[PDB]
Parts: structure tokens; C-alpha cells; sequence
């Protein structure tokens, strides 16, 4: 189920940093982790890995400590997920989108959490309707 396996991959990168670093360094140094497989079953073939990629090394530059901030974890993961998923070869690579929907459903995955998978209202953090962490 990509509903439910999102949101337990989710939950282990956003309620845990150590968990959260080793899988965002894996994603985007291409390095086995294991989320791999279920990165590609969640994201549709795109043309966004290498600008996921840029994304990803502009944060750990401008904040290394970004794993102890529990909403910028949520949105590593965001960016980490995407660097790892299934590229066409065929195309000219593109920007990140803001959001997108989870491969075959309309799950919608928002990286500033503003709707769908997961949401980030400055009180909470709601993982696929289940709260998580709550300030």
C-alpha cells in the first residue's frame, strides 16, 4: 500500500535525526539504505534528481545541524525521497516541484506540509492524519 508506506518511512526520518541524516546522505550520494526500493515504488519517473540533489547540498551548507529541527527533517525527507527516485533518461532534467502526487494515487506530498502526506501546522506535525510530534 504507497499510503502506508509512505507514512512509515516518514515517521523514522521525521521522529528520529540519526535515522533521518543516514537516509538523506544514502539518497543523495546514491548508497544502499533501506528505504531504496520503496523511495522508487513512491514517486513517480521524473526529471528532478539532480535539482533534489542541489536542494539538498544548498541546506547542509547553509545548516549542518538541519537533523535537529524536527521541520526541516520533514523536508530533507521531501528532497530525499526525490533524489533517489526513478529518473528518465530520455528527458532534459527540471526543477523540483513544491508538491507532488504518489505514484499510482492522488496522495498529495507538499514540502513546505501544507497539505496532503504530511502537515506541518506550526503546533503539530500530522503524518497521513496521524500526529506525531506536537509543540
Amino acid at each position: 500500500d504507497p499510503f502506508s508506506r509512505a507514512k512509515s518511512l516518514l515517521k523514522s526520518t521525521i521522529l528520529h535525526a540519526e535515522r533521518c541524516k543516514e537516509f538523506v546522505g544514502n539518497m543523495l550520494e546514491e548508497y544502499q539504505d533501506p528505504a531504496e526500493t520503496t523511495v522508487q515504488s513512491l514517486v513517480p519517473i521524473n526529471t528532478w534528481g539532480k535539482s533534489a540533489k542541489r536542494k539538498l547540498q544548498e541546506e547542509i551548507t547553509s545548516d549542518p545541524d538541519w537533523h535537529q529541527c524536527p521541520r526541516k527533517r520533514a523536508k530533507m525527507s521531501y528532497l530525499a525521497i526525490i533524489a533517489g527516485s526513478i529518473q528518465d533518461r530520455d528527458k532534459k532534467q527540471t526543477n523540483v516541484p513544491r508538491a507532488f502526487m504518489l505514484r499510482g494515487s492522488q496522495i498529495e506530498y507538499d514540502m513546505k506540509a501544507t497539505r496532503g502526506l504530511v502537515v506541518d501546522t506550526t503546533n503539530r506535525i500530522i503524518v497521513g492524519g496521524e500526529t506525531v510530534l506536537r509543540e
